[PDB]
């Protein structure tokens, strides 16, 4: 289908034989020069290779306020995610409309030459109701509120190069060269399937279905630039996609990486992939359970209904110009070992079974078993490789500020206990010395597999610099994972405390 | 037998009563203090229980001497291993004859006083020569000069209590405890095993036919104190004895754990662990091929003879009143599955089997199968473990500093590239900054398993901080570990190379 | 002992006639079951025998037979026991049972299902799954409709390509059967030989009972066919894609 607006916006083509001069100029000792965050280099990457079809830079105002109360930028086309350039203030200051500023990756990395047309401080209250639906702990709301600059600057682009990656060169198809992938096979109907998890048989029963009702090609399209937080990074998930890709029949699905920045926005971000979809050549995109949509909030309650991005789709229907080949929730059934869409059985005459994500992760983090019917051997090899269980897992031990005991030998005391047991866990006594750069090492060594026994806490205020994730504090509060009776509780006493804590979460077995 | 020199030296048995008195000297603020280094802490404990007697000290000049050219004490007491208080010149000028020193462990726990005799300042040439036998590449002489005070401290102990250890409370059992434990059991003859190394299917036939021939019970007496550098951690063999001695009959052997520091002294130490055995209670005591040796030097020549320590103990026999069980060779026979002495088949009419430490290694790295018949399984198993094979080793690649690409570039490129492996191997572009409390964590992780990306060198004067395992040098020089071709070889290129040396050295496997 | 008998299926009548076969044979007693002789239901669901009427017609001449019956009720499995034993000693609820019908069977046999350890030995099902593979190992045809417009050639040669990068053990070919009952009657031989067949044409409607419906599927944009086209001329790479996930689904192949 043509793409959004009618012209495939590439850049990076359009722009080609201005490449030295532009480069040029973004290495200019003169101009303003402002170092894409993440998010940004997802963003300005769809923008010049033409994913983000008409968009041509980043939204101005007036389009930018068009698409949060219309769903549509000023001229009328339909876009629901506002597309913007976030800066702070001290920047914000130094530009005007008319300006140039040059945009670079890893301040190192010329991306694109920006014309200022506005720099505008958006109302992020607004922006979170009638973008994200307002939940303040929606991912695209807390986001917009703790990452994002205060300040916008709308602007059209001029392309230098689309953003380095050194992973998957081959993989990252750009909107032009997957039509031309697809020309080459003579693919003239192709259905793309979204994706920011690891597919499991479900998936791969849902996407064969889909290609067999649309009558066209499988295109496994999933998104390797940023994804819900907590979420399985991209590199586990591309092995898991490049291993099931094998279970289609031979030549009928092709697989190419999305470095899109998902906003998780449920029903808009459905209707703004479809969208990216027809820009990159498909003809028809899936829209299954709670498509883009980041499950409950803390309340239990859904961020989006089950099926309101299929209904967002279905009233675009008309002008988004991309068959939707929406689905219920598929689930399997065992008395027939198979998969189908809830909505042609239960009856209850039909006994289904479903292993939500979470539960998935309890099994990953427990050692348990992954039923064959739920996803392919090879695909959890991989996950659990990834997502050791807790026997393999790292920690810390934080001695907390109660304690009387002698710090040192209490740490030697947990080191020799804890070298006993073996199991490939290397162990440290980590002294941090308020130090953020060794502070900032706490998560690597833990996400290492190896056991910390760290003497002393950090101050609040580095608090921040250190991921809470399998850090235990020891300590006679009641805010301590592990709770001391007193504080001048025997050495011996406290290490068969915190020995059988730990064997009680799993990290060691016996 | 009776302990060497007739009386058991338990000193925390005899200073009992002056316990509270000792520790108040001890931590009497006007005392003089020194902390035991770890060699120290092992000796001050064999010392302290009576394994050393009849020492109840560390040698003066006159019996420190006299063990060095007599293998004997000042009144002629057969004692072949000089044990002393090593110290640096600031500390011995602080101390006379009738000093009292509190001799702490940790600077914390109070070990004991030591009333001082004479301070002086040894020929550590003579000791090398005469004790260890010259060669500068021996352990105890390498410790000598390199680690050891040039200033020794004779005087003798009060104990106030055996250095603290957290880890196998109930095996490190004392003379006087181990001797009740075998009188418990009417254990009148006991032959001891001195090992330092894991315990494989030869052992367990030498130290059966031991009991045999002895007709005496079997105590396995492994050395958890300090042993050959590069040897496998004690945690690990403690597991492996504990796994190994369930192939013993019920009842037949015991397992206690000996807190010496050996020095590696072949023939000598094989006098001296005699001696100590016998302390201990033994009435038996193997000596095999190579007792206490170090093997051959980087010439590749012996230490010492295979069955030097064999012969010593042989001329002694008469004094150490302690029956020595000697064995030769024990190897491996296929065509008869079963191992023996070599003394007692050969004559070419059967075939043997022999896996030399060296060769063990080299599977447990590789991933190699280690034979039935070597080995138990339990046992490979738990090596392994500790001991991961390269796929699951830690490692570094350090950016040479003739690279003229971008450092920064280069570094990503790397990360994102072993990131797409997968294998469950954390990775980390790490920056030192030339800070010792960074640089010392490197082989923490390499120990960790973890992959490191190291941007820039560390100056020459900080490279002892480092330890050199599986830390590459990527540079043009030739010194390098990965040649590069130029300074300035493009990125993809280096990340070949790069990618395929880890390859080939099996960090990665595909 | 074999006995070269050709039954026909008379339940009761059969049961009498089997009881008077086996006392010629010199046995002493003859086992009456369930459905004895019975060829189960019709196409309506409904019994062609009582599952006992063979029992109680065999008990009426039970005085002239001079051949001991042993009787049995429906023999079923006890899970919680691990046993089987006669329906008529149990039940009650108070004891559960399992049991696995031939139909049942058949469907684990033809789906490479897995026959529990309970059910059968494993030393016969062996035996059983290799004279009857699950689909992935049977063989199949694909009929070229007659309403197809599109080159029989070219569409033939296609699926025969795209059957071929599967792989699997599997014997493919073209096959042209010219209406020669000589080679229509040898369509079953390759099917029952595990290969896959695409026919270019269909045979005329006089000969059809030639050939064995069996595992023979019809690509037509008829309603009666097994493989529904949209239109006449669909183009091939279409056609194909339809043809491939139908057997997919059919488990004839498996990715
Ligand atoms: N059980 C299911 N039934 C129907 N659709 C599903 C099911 N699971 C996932 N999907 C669909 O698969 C696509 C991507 O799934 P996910 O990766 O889990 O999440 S999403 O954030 O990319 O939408 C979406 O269209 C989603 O709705
Ligand atoms: N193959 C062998 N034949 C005879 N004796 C052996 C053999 N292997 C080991 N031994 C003996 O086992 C004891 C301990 O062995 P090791 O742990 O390797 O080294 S040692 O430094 O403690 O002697 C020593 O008496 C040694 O000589
Ligand atoms: N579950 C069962 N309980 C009792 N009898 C059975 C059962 N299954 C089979 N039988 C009996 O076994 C004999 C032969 O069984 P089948 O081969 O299935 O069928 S039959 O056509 O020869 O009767 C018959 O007497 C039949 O009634
Ligand atoms: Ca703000
Ligand atoms: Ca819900
Ligand atoms: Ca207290
Ligand atoms: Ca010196
Ligand atoms: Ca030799
Ligand atoms: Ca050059
Ligand atoms: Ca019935
Ligand atoms: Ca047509
Ligand atoms: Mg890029
Ligand atoms: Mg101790
Ligand atoms: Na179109
Ligand atoms: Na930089
Ligand atoms: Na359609
Ligand atoms: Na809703
Ligand atoms: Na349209
Ligand atoms: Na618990
Ligand atoms: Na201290
Ligand atoms: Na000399
Ligand atoms: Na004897
Ligand atoms: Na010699
Ligand atoms: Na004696
Ligand atoms: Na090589
Ligand atoms: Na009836
Ligand atoms: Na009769
Ligand atoms: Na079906």
């Amino acid at each position: 289908p043509a793409p959004h607006g009618g012209i495939l916006q590439d850049l990076i083509a359009r722009d080609a034989l201005k490449k030295n001069e532009l480069l040029s100029e973004a290495q200019s000792s003169d101009i303003l020069v402002w170092n894409l965050t993440p998010r940004q280099l997802c963003d300005i990457e769809l923008i010049l290779n033409g994913g983000f079809s008409p968009l041509t830079g980043f939204l101005n105002e007036n389009d930018y306020s068009s698409v949060v109360t219309d769903s549509r930028l000023a001229d009328g086309t339909l876009w629901t995610i506002p597309i913007t350039l976030d800066v702070d203030e001290a920047f914000a200051n130094q530009i005007k409309p008319d300006t140039r500023i040059a945009l670079f990756q890893d301040d190192e990395i010329p991306i694109a030459i920006l014309t200022v047309q506005d720099v505008y401080k958006p109302n992020k209250t607004i922006e979170a109701e009638r973008v994200f639906r307002g939940d303040p702990e929606h991912p695209a709301i807390s986001y917009l509120f703790n990452v994002a600059g205060d300040y916008y600057v709308g602007g059209s682009l001029e392309a230098i190069q689309l953003p380095q990656h050194y992973d998957y060169p081959g993989l990252r198809k750009t909107p032009a060269q997957l039509r031309l992938e697809f020309q080459s096979r003579q693919w003239d109907r192709v259905v793309a399937f979204q994706t920011r998890n690891p597919m499991h048989r479900a998936h791969r029963e849902l996407t064969v279905r889909a290609a067999r009702e649309a009558n066209a090609k499988v295109l496994i399209h999933p998104v390797v630039g940023l994804t819900k937080p907590g979420d399985i990074d991209h590199h586990t998930r591309v092995r898991v996609y490049q291993e099931i890709i094998k279970r289609y029949p031979n030549g009928i699905a092709f697989l190419s990486l999305l470095p899109l920045a998902m906003r998780m926005s449920g029903d808009r971000e459905a209707v703004w992939h479809a969208i990216i979809r027809k820009n990159y050549g498909a003809s028809h995109f899936i829209v299954g359970r709670d498509h883009a949509g980041p499950g409950k909030n803390s309340k239990g309650v859904d961020f989006y209904g089950p099926y309101d991005a299929q209904e967002l789709v279905e009233s675009y229907k008309h002008e988004l110009d991309i068959e939707v080949v929406p689905f219920r929730m598929v689930t399997y059934l065992p008395d027939e070992d198979r998969y189908a869409p809830i909505d042609q059985i239960d009856t209850t005459k039909t006994r289904t079974l479903n292993i939500s994500g979470t539960e998935l992760r309890r099994r990953l983090r427990v050692g348990g078993e992954i039923p064959e019917w739920f996803s392919y051997p090879e695909v959890v090899k991989i996950l659990r490789e990834s997502n050791p269980p807790r026997p393999k897992q790292g920690f810390s031990i934080v001695l907390g500020n109660s304690l009387t005991v002698s710090r040192e030998q209490l740490s030697i005391a947990l080191l020799s206990t804890f070298l006993q047991f073996g199991g490939g866990r290397y162990y440290k006594i980590f002294e941090h010395n308020n130090k953020t750069e060794l502070l900032s090492l706490i998560q690597d060594f833990i996400g290492s597999g190896s056991g910390l026994i760290i003497p002393d806490q950090w101050e609040d205020d580095k608090d921040s610099v250190v991921g809470k994730q399998n850090v235990y504090l020891l300590d006679t509060s009641s805010s301590a994972d592990i709770q001391l009776e007193s504080a001048d509780e025997p050495i011996s006493h406290i290490v068969q405390k915190v020995v059988l804590f730990l064997e009680d979460n799993g990290f060691f077995v016996f």
